[PDB]
């Protein structure tokens, strides 16, 4: 099975939060094509 990204915190950046949208988005993905 894929991956869970953890959430960030501790003010996370723009960047990571995209990073995190952008894992958590191939983990929708991957994870209903599982």
């Amino acid at each position: 099975p894929p991956k869970k990204p953890k959430k960030p915190g501790a003010n996370a950046t723009p960047e990571k939060l995209a990073a995190y949208e952008k894992e958590l988005a191939a983990y929708e993905k991957e994870l209903a094509a599982y």
